[PDB]
């Protein structure tokens, strides 16, 4: 694989930059994120072209805001499913990493 981003990295939004930290991921399995596409390793950005590249929709596979936040199904672990199951062991870190607003994402 390419090197881990040693450093907070931008996620893009349409009008809204989140800055993500690999660091405390470090025990997740990069393909958690970074899942497999045509059964091949893939490290692009996810909002690419072709892959989540609907920047502005709410839902929907394409749409990058509902990969990160959908609490719903998904066929891979958003940011807001695995951090609700965090927050449900470690309830200190609810508005950290869930909160709308004075999040860690959303500071
Ligand atoms: C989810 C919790 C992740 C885990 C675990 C890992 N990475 Fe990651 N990575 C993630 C995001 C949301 C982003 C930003 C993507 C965007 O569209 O802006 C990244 C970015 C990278 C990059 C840079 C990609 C690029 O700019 O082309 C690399 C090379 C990368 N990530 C590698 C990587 C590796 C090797 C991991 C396991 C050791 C790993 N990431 C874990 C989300 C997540
Ligand atoms: C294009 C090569 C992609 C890249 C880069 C990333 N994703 Fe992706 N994602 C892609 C497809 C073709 C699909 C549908 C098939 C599947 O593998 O499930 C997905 C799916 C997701 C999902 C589930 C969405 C749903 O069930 O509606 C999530 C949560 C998701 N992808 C997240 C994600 C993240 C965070 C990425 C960057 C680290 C990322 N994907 C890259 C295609 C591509
Ligand atoms: C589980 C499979 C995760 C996924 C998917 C994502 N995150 Fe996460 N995140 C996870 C853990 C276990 C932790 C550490 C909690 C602890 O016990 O301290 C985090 C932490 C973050 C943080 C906070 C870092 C800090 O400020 O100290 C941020 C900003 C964060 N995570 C962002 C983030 C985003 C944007 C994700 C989707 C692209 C994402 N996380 C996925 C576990 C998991
Ligand atoms: C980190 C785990 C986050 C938490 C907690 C919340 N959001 Fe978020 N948000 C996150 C990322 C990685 C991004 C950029 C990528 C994307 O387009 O989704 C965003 C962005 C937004 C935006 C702007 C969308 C745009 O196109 O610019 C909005 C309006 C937004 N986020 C809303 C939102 C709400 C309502 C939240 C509480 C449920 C919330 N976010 C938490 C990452 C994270």
């Amino acid at each position: 694989a390419p090197a881990v981003p040693d450093k907070p990295v931008e996620v893009k939004g349409s009008q809204k930059t989140v800055m993500f930290p690999h660091a405390p991921h470090e025990k997740v399995e990069c393909v958690t994120c970074h899942h497999l596409v045509d059964g091949k390793e893939s490290y692009a950005k996810c909002g690419s072209s072709g892959c989540h590249d609907d920047l502005t929709a709410k839902k929907g596979e394409k749409s990058l805001y509902y990969v990160v936040h959908a609490r719903g199904e998904l066929k891979h672990t958003s940011c807001l499913a695995c951090h609700s199951k965090v927050v449900a062991e470690k309830p200190e870190l609810k508005k950290d990493l869930t909160g709308c607003a004075k999040s860690k994402c959303h500071p």
